[PDB]
């Protein structure tokens, strides 16, 4: 194991991600691979590292309730210092576009220590949506020394910024990765799948379902207040459906979801769920609203429809297939759309398509290959 590879992550979707390519450097013998997770999150990272049996090798211990950007960015910088001491790693991989990668990559690029940027390229063309994402990757990107690209849309992207063409591996996204990965837990075993569904008891099987999550920064205060009030009407239309949203810890946004959603009865407001019982319930779903990235993957790979409660995205090839639609958080809008696919069930035929531009779920091989050769509603 003479090549020393540290992977760093500190949240929910970066672990997700990352954790299928943890899996499979920490397989090889030829590797010294190593895990430092900044501890951005706590809970929404220790569910994703139970699920998947990773037991961090160094762990930053960073988050506090309530924290800033600037907390967050110095917190890593100080104390990221001692692990690379520690290891002396011949390569960093970060992940996506969190505080988390923005800040380890500064630290690295000022020790001259090589990075490799997992999910590279991705673009807004907007510096404040999302706010800070598209800075976090645009930083990461400029300072990377191999750039593993989900789409050529992105390594497109990456080349037009001046990024050598030797640096670029278009390798998928390994959410698919992920995505594949716990389907199968679920579909090879039956006595998971009923365990999984009986955490559920108030899903009533002969209910249609919708998936709610929302969580982007620049949407806190009136978009997000405008985006609860379009769930309220849609619930009051159709009292016969049921509207299922798992939380995010974020203060700015568990906190107005439990004021303004909080007296519907057919709208459940759970905990943010482990990612098991979170691909079941896409999988039940008839359609998902989200602000999410990693749903905006995951969603249209599943054949389901997503309305993206947003006015931008990085993520265009579902919006051009279809299956995604731009929303925003107009609540006219939202309430529209998400009628539409209730009222016609030919309009959701014809949204309700598979689209994968992401590669085939092998995406973490590609990696390796180019770097070595119950649950109760909240009321
Ligand atoms: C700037 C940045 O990197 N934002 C990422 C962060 O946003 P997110 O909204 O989670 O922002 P933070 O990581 O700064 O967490 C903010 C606050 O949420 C609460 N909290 C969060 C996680 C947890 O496990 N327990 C807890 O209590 C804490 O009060 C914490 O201080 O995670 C999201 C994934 O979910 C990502 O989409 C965002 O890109
Ligand atoms: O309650 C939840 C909500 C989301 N996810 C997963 O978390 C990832 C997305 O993370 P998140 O939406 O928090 O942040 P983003 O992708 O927008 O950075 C995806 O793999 C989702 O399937 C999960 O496991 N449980
Ligand atoms: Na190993």
């Amino acid at each position: 194991h003479m090549k020393k590879i540290l992977l760093v992550f500190g949240t929910r979707p970066e672990a997700i991600k990352m954790a299928p390519l943890v899996r499979a450097l920490k397989a090889r013998a030829d590797v010294d691979a190593k895990v430092c997770v900044t501890a951005q999150h706590r809970q929404m990272l220790d569910q994703v590292l139970s699920l998947f049996d990773i037991e961090p090798d160094y762990d930053l211990d960073l988050m506090r309730q309530g924290q800033t950007l600037s907390d967050v960015t110095t917190g890593i910088l100080h104390a990221i210092g001692a692990v690379f001491d520690d290891l002396r790693p011949d390569i960093v991989l970060v992940h996506g576009d969190t505080t988390t990668t923005l800040a380890v990559s500064l630290a690295a690029f000022y020790r001259y220590l090589p990075i490799g940027h997992v999910e590279a390229g991705l673009r807004s063309g907007d510096i404040w949506s999302p706010w800070p994402e598209e800075l976090n990757r645009r930083v990461t990107d400029a300072v990377s020394s191999w750039h593993f690209a989900p789409t050529g849309q992105a390594r497109d992207n990456l080349l037009s910024e001046g990024v050598p063409v030797g640096s670029v591996v278009m390798t998928g996204n390994t959410v698919i990765d992920a995505l594949h990965d716990v389907k199968h837990m679920l579909e090879r075993d039956d006595a998971l799948s009923r365990e999984v569904a009986a955490r559920f008891p108030f899903l009533d099987p002969t209910a249609r379902m919708v998936l709610i999550t929302g969580h982007r920064r620049e949407s806190f205060g009136e978009p997000f207040r405008n985006f609860c009030e379009a769930l309220r009407t849609l619930a009051h239309r159709y009292r016969d459906a049921q509207f299922v949203y798992p939380l995010h810890l974020n203060p700015n946004v568990r906190e107005p979801a439990l004021a303004l959603l909080g007296g519907e009865a057919n709208i459940y407001l759970i905990e943010p769920q482990e990612y098991l019982a979170f691909v079941y319930l896409m999988s039940r779903s008839h359609f998902i609203i989200t602000d999410s990235g990693g749903i905006q993957e995951e969603g249209p790979a599943l054949g389901k429809p997503v309305l993206v409660t947003r006015d931008t995205t990085e993520r265009p090839e579902a919006i051009r297939a279809g299956t995604a639609r731009l929303v925003g958080t107009d609540p006219e809008l939202i309430v529209r759309e998400a009628s539409r696919l209730f009222d016609s069930a030919s309009a959701y035929d014809e949204m309700a398509r598979a689209s994968n531009p992401y590669g085939d779920g092998h995406a973490s091989e590609r990696i390796v290959h180019a770097l070595m050769h119950a649950e109760l509603p909240l009321n």
